[PDB]
């Protein structure tokens, strides 16, 4: 099952804060693994059942998927202090990672690492799960050449237009969403519309003003992205075929 007694779990470093509390690093001494490296999501205030429910959908939620791009469930210890055991990403939010990592990743990766994004939410797609959340501060790296979405659950600055105005969240906000995490990313994790207020943001995307085309971006990636970016979400593809261009951009990228 899926509880896991404390006596197995040896805290560590903290590596980092969520939405909940602080994010460790630590052991889990199992049989059939007598040390393995994982990641521990504590609950600050989950003396309130009302937050316990919420930071548990989390792991409730995990639990469902299988992809090699989704980070995977371990366990969860549910008296107090609540905590959620999953796997360890040894190289922390994407967002961070692009920031220091900027100069020293090639454009092959950056692509490799959309590409595989797309896979993880192509799978989400053919379950028809909607995550509503898709970032770069959303995603952790597991190495070099492997990123996995670490999230599921206002970010206006990322939001589909129906999102903002009728509260919608449907498979085509997500591909929405997902134009800005990819312009994220050919960005080194700068934050769309810096020093935008939220509410000038609807207007202009009204407007049809749109994310400009990165440096160093390919005008194949860049179409990509506006095709995301349809105002109307009928018009917008799925993770599918994204899936497919991505996997030829990354093909002929690697040949330079
Ligand atoms: O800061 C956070 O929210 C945060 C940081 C790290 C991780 C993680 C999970 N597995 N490996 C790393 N999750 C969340």
């Amino acid at each position: 099952d899926y509880e896991i007694q404390r006596e197995r779990i040896e805290l560590g470093r903290c590596i980092g804060e969520g939405q909940f509390g602080d994010v460790h690093q630590g052991i889990y001494m199992s049989p059939e693994n007598p040390a393995l490296a994982v990641a521990i999501k504590t609950c600050k205030n989950c003396t309130s059942d009302s937050v316990r429910e919420k930071f548990l959908q989390e792991a409730l939620t995990m639990r469902q998927f299988d992809h090699p791009h989704i980070v995977k469930l371990i366990g969860v210890i549910t008296e107090n202090p609540v905590w959620i055991i999953m796997e360890l990403c040894t190289l922390g939010e994407l967002r961070s990672f692009l920031q220091v990592r900027k100069y020293s990743l090639d454009l092959a990766s950056l692509i490799l690492y959309a590409y595989q994004l797309s896979t993880a939410l192509a799978y989400l797609e053919s379950k028809r799960f909607v995550h509503r959340d898709i970032a770069a501060r959303n995603v952790l790296v597991s190495s070099n050449d492997c990123v996995k979405l670490g999230d599921f659950g206002l970010p206006i600055k990322w939001m589909a237009p129906e999102s903002i105005n009728f509260r919608r969240f449907t498979s085509a906000s997500d591909v929405w969403m997902f134009g800005v995490c990819m312009w994220e990313i050919l960005m080194h994790g700068v934050k769309p519309f810096q020093g935008v207020k939220n509410n000038d943001v609807i207007g202009r995307i009204e407007n049809g003003e749109r994310l400009p085309m990165p440096p160093n971006c390919p005008p194949t990636l860049y179409s990509l992205m506006t095709k995301c970016w349809a105002y109307d979400p009928s018009r917008r593809p799925r993770f599918t075929e994204l899936k497919a261009q991505l996997s030829t951009i990354l093909e002929e990228e690697k040949a330079q």
